[PDB]
């Protein structure tokens, strides 16, 4: 069986002010983006980057009028969040003298 609603109307409804439709939207992709983002962060940081990708997506979704599919537009939010997540902690800790906390991401 399948639902009568899709990312087409779920993205229109959240732009109408029904944030409750975004919660029902991200859960369809919460398994899909966690799979592709687990390739850019370890399984210990993958759930935190999926949430930041949905908090970052909703704020960018009010400006989405690309007349294109939502899944391609959402998948790029999750991989771009994983690449800024590791550089924001790998380039903010290398300022410590060597022999301690000298590890970084690349």
């Amino acid at each position: 069986m399948s639902e009568q609603l899709t990312d087409q109307v779920l993205v229109e409804r959240v732009q109408k002010g029904d944030q409750k439709a975004f919660n029902l939207l991200v859960v369809r992709y919460q398994h899909k983006v966690a799979s592709l983002v687990s390739r850019y962060v370890p399984s210990g940081d993958v759930p935190d980057v999926v949430q930041e990708a949905f908090i970052k997506a909703y704020r960018a979704l009010d400006s989405f009028r690309g007349d294109s599919a939502f899944y391609t537009w959402l998948y790029r939010i999750a991989v771009n969040t994983a690449k800024n997540y590791l550089v924001a902690q790998g380039r903010r800790l290398e300022l410590v003298p060597r022999g301690s906390h000298h590890h970084h991401h690349h």
